[PDB]
């Protein structure tokens, strides 16, 4: 009784999230797809990166792009002391080239050094975020893009991220080569 | 682009949540049971997945070891890559959490068969028709799933559902 | 003169190696024999190391389990993969009489010293790779532990005995086994 | 101790010493090679990459990681990035090598037969990026080193023995290392 009842409960937050993202974010995944778009056309590449359960999500988005019958798209994850994003987008990056920067709370140290490792090397970032942004989210320039979810809670956080990402890369394709 | 093609796939990705809702409680709650079960028992939980089901695995085992007490739960870190670590790992009695969106993926397939010769119960993430993973499945064994054929929509049910698992878990063990 | 200096590296190695030749077989065979009554008594090897150190702990597991290189039977040897990451896999997977393979060049390791804990904690035997003078994680080692010990300050020269001293544990270990 | 295992673990020391000592006599030409090909690439404000399969993958990635991270050695980072794995599959070096390689840049490419089909493909990747490529091998080189184009250096050791082949590229990786920052940063 109870445990169905907190199953449907978890379903039914899950959904509510969802539709207040649904009023607040499609502008800003469309401006990300976009952002990102346009650096693939100037033959620029995607860096994605993310800290625990956002790190399966930096993965997910540029495995399902660069392992492809679309062309192969130059989107790579980050992975494998607060330095270790922002030294790989220091040897990796180049001017033009788009930080994917994942974080539900916004407060990963590691991402936010990711994000200046970005801007010293000219790159745009999208942060996929939470809450109230964090630290990450006082850092973007105004070139950059934010994608807040509606939501304090974590689990819900992670859940509107892995649809966020479903969104750029069905986005980034019907853009760059058609529906 | 298209606002118009965001809103339609967040319409899509809620629709199957509620097509999910209304089919896959039961089969999580049975899950969740197997592995209070188990775990009440001393035994621990073992889990596994390729593609976009990985880190749907290793998310899951992480939050119950690393974090509340520690369970353990652990992901199986890299088509024997995933058996022959169970062979040795797992003992009678454990939970084989196993996640596939398409039921096919020939790795997990052989890691369900290593954790019945092990004498473990299996919990089977899947969707589709659940393809030669569901054929494999023991009466004792849990399928969850999803009513979908999209795998874009099969994963985001799929992290729904291991985000209920852990739920019920320190639930039914700790309280609320 | 970088022809002097790579002949001046060589050598440091090789007579590195002879040094360790001279300390060392005792406790590797010491260690081998540890490892092999675990595995007869039904048990498993679990290895584990930080760094450079951590190639090693893989390769010494994945040569034992997955036998992509010989083809003989697989043994239970599993490569571990926040000073408590080691302990907590320790804890859920070790069970009394496994073995645990510890490797570092320091003897420091934070988590790799938890490691130790934890296995002693479960009633394990720990195998412990170290070099310099083992320092502390040495000082941590019961009467029944092993230690092989680089006779060596030198970090790239105790990695390379540390190759060939597990080269020579999985050799021992089949040797044992099956003849 | 017993007699057996005491000479079969002094007879592996001894074998590793006299492969090392016949890799001595002609590896270093390739060494130092290999190392201003690397040195040069970096001054150039090139990057190198890394990969390998087995247990050649953990060289790979001892290599880029020590030279990028520092936490060894106090000095400057360099761009030296082991590429990755994890989750047909021999594409997954050869996919990254096009998405990060530039013209310029160098493909470090280990392997102990030389005939896995992902560093064969890496290779040619890394040759369609204008990139120029080092490759640690052992045996007769295998298809690897069929595929290598005269700018490229090869550093074949001497052995046939997997075993003994892991051990001298260790030795080799630490050369470069040291040979690289030897170059950049001072003797
Ligand atoms: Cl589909």
């Amino acid at each position: 009784m109870d445990m169905q009842h907190r199953i449907r409960q978890l379903f039914q937050a899950s959904i509510e999230t969802k539709q207040q993202a649904l009023e607040v974010l499609p502008p800003y995944i469309e401006q990300a797809s976009l952002v990102m778009v346009n650096a693939l056309l100037n033959e620029g590449k995607i860096l994605s990166c993310g800290n625990g359960g956002s790190a399966g999500d930096a993965q997910h988005f540029s495995s399902e792009l660069l392992n492809r019958e679309r062309p192969s798209l130059p989107a790579v994850a980050l992975t494998t002391y607060n330095e270790v994003f922002s030294k790989q987008i220091r040897a990796l990056g180049q001017p033009g080239d788009v930080l994917l920067a994942i974080s539900t709370s916004g407060n990963s140290a590691n991402v936010i050094q990711a994000i200046q490792a970005a801007h010293d090397r000219e790159m745009l970032v999208v942060a996929l975020t939470g809450r109230d942004g964090g630290g990450m989210a006082s850092l973007l320039l105004p070139e950059d893009v934010e994608i807040r979810v509606p939501s304090k809670i974590t689990a819900r956080i992670q859940e509107v991220h892995l649809l966020a990402i479903h969104c750029l890369c069905d986005l980034i394709d019907r853009q760059l080569f058609g529906s």
